RNA sequence: ACGGAAACUUUCGUAACUGUUUAAUUCUGUUCACUUAUUC
């Protein structure tokens, strides 16, 4: 399997609200996109039986600025992997910018663990607009973007195939996040070759001390086994569906599940959750696979 | 089958009303058109 390159600017994700914004985005944001347009392109009874094949996934967003980025280990470093704190106005003004990290280097993913702290790069500043509608008084609403510089990339690894190259290739000319009827969403395909070949320690088979990311949720089969002696952190997303026979718009039940960089020290399943409020014509499904990583 | 769908910071209104580039001011102070000469 390959992956795609592509950059983002003056561009909007939001989180939580349609006000607020951040700077990265969650995984099932990119799997909602290819089942819309798989439908009105005229493939809707041949994309659904792919993203279920078991060795097709998805990753979450990654920043790209001059080598691939990786999250943080959750829990890492612990009270006995970090130094003692002999004098704690030293330690204290630095262990908190390790709280608020975002995400580490490619050649920082090995020396972080032994005893490393600094601070995290600036991606980009966040900046808002404006906007209001006459001939009506009485709406005044505030929006933000998410204006990239310096070099700043969010790449994506699927697994390259020959249908995926024509799916996805007709996305940088329409949304993705944020105000699409705007402009806020393409970016620009990147092909390579040759992958990195530093980020290949990604397997789903032995677990020894492993880490799962893409913000992926459990089975609900095996559970008690999985989470226990193990870190993760709830997250929140949620939302209205898309339908066209429906004139009400229901809304979708939340799926609070997990976040990037969350170890864990089992392997996982990864299934489908069936999420329906009252009744539709079609089929509201989640995906986010989980994808180990050896550290 | 996307915290996404739906949206003019828009209409508004001479940078304007009075004001001599002028007040003071001899293109003139000195200056033979001439030295010499029988209309017989
Ligand atoms: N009066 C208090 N008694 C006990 N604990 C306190 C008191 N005031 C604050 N704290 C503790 O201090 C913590 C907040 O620390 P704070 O964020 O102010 O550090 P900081 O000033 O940012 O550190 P630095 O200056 O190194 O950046 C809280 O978690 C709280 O438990």
């Amino acid at each position: 399997y390959k992956l795609y390159i592509m950059t983002f600017q003056n561009a909007h994700f939001g989180s939580g609200t349609l006000d607020s914004s951040k700077l990265t985005f969650s995984a099932d944001r990119i799997f909602s996109a290819l089942v819309l347009e798989s439908l009105k392109m005229g493939k809707l009874d041949a994309f659904l039986a792919e993203a279920n094949q078991d060795k097709f996934t998805l990753t979450d967003a990654f920043p790209f600025q001059f080598g691939p980025f990786l999250p943080k280990p959750i829990g890492y470093p612990k009270h006995d992997q970090i130094d003692q704190s002999v004098d704690v106005k030293e330690v204290r003004r630095q262990a908190k910018l390790s709280k608020k990290l975002q995400f580490l280097a490619l050649e920082n993913v090995d020396d972080y663990l032994n005893g490393e702290l600094f601070e995290n790069e600036e991606h980009a500043v966040i900046d808002t607009v404006t906007k209001n509608q006459p001939h009506k008084d009485g709406n005044l609403y505030q929006v933000a973007t998410t204006r990239f510089s310096n070099d700043t990339s969010l790449y994506v690894i699927a697994n390259e195939s020959d249908l995926l190259n024509e799916l996805m290739s007709s996305l940088q000319y329409s949304g993705l996040g944020g105000k699409r009827s705007s402009g806020f969403g393409r970016f620009e395909l990147d092909i390579q070759n040759i992958p990195l070949e530093l980020s290949d320690r990604l397997t789903k088979n032995h677990s020894d001390k492993v880490m799962s990311l893409t913000t992926a949720l459990p089975v609900d089969a095996d559970l008690e086994e999985a989470m226990e002696d193990g870190h993760y952190l709830l997250t929140k997303s949620s939302g209205f569906a898309f339908s066209h026979a429906t004139n009400e718009n229901y809304r979708k039940q939340d799926l609070y599940k997990f976040a990037s960089g969350s170890t864990f020290s089992k392997t996982f399943e990864g299934q489908i959750v069936d999420v329906r409020p009252l009744d539709f014509p079609h089929a509201v499904l989640n995906y986010a696979k989980p994808l180990f990583f050896k550290l």
